[PDB]
């Protein structure tokens, strides 16, 4: 539990430093807080575990299958931060020899840390989260940014799933949206593009409550590269993938290759 | 005093919803909505016999909302959020005198935050005053709009271009709290093609008191006489969205509106 405990305190303490920076200043603050927060997180890890690797948003050619890897987003939801001064998270996923060990998403402005060690359950603070139950799409609320319904091809494909869902939401922080699936606040969430540091922490929490995650082609998520994202309770993950994205697989493959190849 | 009375009243309504959720441990939302509206209605009339109540649960259907003092109330704004999230829903109460705003109240029940305003006297988050809004450019603005409206044949095109130019979009699923979100600065604009009076009435007073503006999609003023489309924002991007993006589609909107 040692490294887990170190991560937990570190992320909370980095949250306190984010609020201190916001106080002093009472689109340039967010860049500055983003760098401050990653340099603190990087330096504290390096001081204590000198051989650990850090895959970070702020930039810190890394083979994520070898040794211990911290994948960090200092501020996930930067626009939320700039415009609302809340609804943004620090996110930390920790992986050992390519394999998930622990995940953390810290809602800095509510002081709520979501966290999970692989195998040991998922938590909101000191309260355990319950396993997820299956839903049908017809009774589910889903997370999806309205901007994706405007895009060529992607638009038409996401329209049907929006149409069948009961309703749709979008909160602007991917790590917090994936946690909203883990807590049952959304039955599913999707986006065509996310960096590893936006899903790594959230994914560990999701998996402890029996949720599932894939990309839009049903392929597993890994921290080796950016990807599209579909997460949900088992049941309706399989309905969205099987009945709504499957009939459009070739078009999704083409989008995927255009976005990610090379 | 009428203002203070409504403040105490909306909070007690919330305590009772919290009680019915607590005791229950999708028929819940239906019964809860009824008991809250009946509580609100019985408490208004018992102190103010001569007032009326235009209610989501069905009190005052077709009353003529221009005569006298009129309480326009939604007990659970965001019924889907209530069912699925047990949070992100609000009680909304607008008080209108002679067809004109007097006061507004939206109570985020699970966060225990009351947003309130009396015409001419400022808007509040509990006891903290809310700052007046500044102008934003559309390209630097976050807008609130549900993805669903982008699926519809004529609407989807009418909103497309405004989603594209805007910096990003969000959707919370409670119109009363989305309007309040425009009044607090968490959103720069919010829009939808259909909303009942009980879902905007309380929110509009809060907004007007921080200098935001509100109209329908055709730039016409909103009233409590019936359903309408909605566009709220700070002044500059209200004007940017209406003038520049909505105005070209007036004839299609005129048609949708009837």
């Amino acid at each position: 539990m040692a490294l887990y405990g170190f991560a937990q305190g570190l992320i909370q303490e980095a949250g306190i430093r984010i609020k201190q920076l916001m106080e002093q200043n009472l689109n340039d603050l967010v860049t500055n807080v983003d760098k401050a927060t990653e340099d603190f997180i990087f330096d504290t890890i390096l001081e204590t575990y000198p051989n650990h690797q850090v895959l970070g948003e702020e930039g810190h050619d890394i083979d994520t299958s070898k040794g211990t890897v911290w994948v960090v987003d200092p501020i996930d939801g930067t626009l939320n931060f700039v415009h609302q001064q809340e609804n943004f998270a620090i996110s930390i996923g920790i992986y050992i020899d390519g394999k998930p060990y622990a995940g953390f998403v810290y809602d800095v402005m509510a002081d709520v840390l979501y966290h999970a060690k692989v195998g040991e359950g998922a938590y909101r603070g000191s309260q355990p989260l319950k396993p997820l139950n299956d839903s049908n799409l017809r009774q589910s609320i889903i997370g999806i940014n309205p901007n994706w319904l405007t895009k060529p091809i992607l638009g038409e494909i996401f329209k049907e799933i929006v149409n069948d869902s009961r309703s749709a939401r979008a909160y602007g922080s991917a790590a917090l949206e994936i946690v909203s699936v883990a807590t049952g606040n959304l039955e599913a969430y999707m986006t065509p593009r996310l960096q590893p540091w936006d899903f790594a922490g959230g994914l560990v929490i999701l998996y402890e409550v029996n949720g599932q995650a894939s990309n839009l082609l049903g392929e597993p998520l890994t921290i080796s590269g950016p990807n599209s994202i579909l997460v949900g309770n088992r049941g309706l993950h399989q309905e969205i993938s099987n009945d709504y994205l499957e009939p459009h697989h070739d078009a999704l493959i083409q989008l995927h290759e255009q976005r990610f190849k090379r």
